[PDB]
């Protein structure tokens, strides 16, 4: 499984709310 993504995606949700 290559979703791992999610786990990631979590890790850069803090950078994505960069506003």
């Amino acid at each position: 499984a290559k979703k791992v993504s999610k786990r990631l995606e979590k890790l850069f949700s803090k950078i994505q709310n960069d506003k």
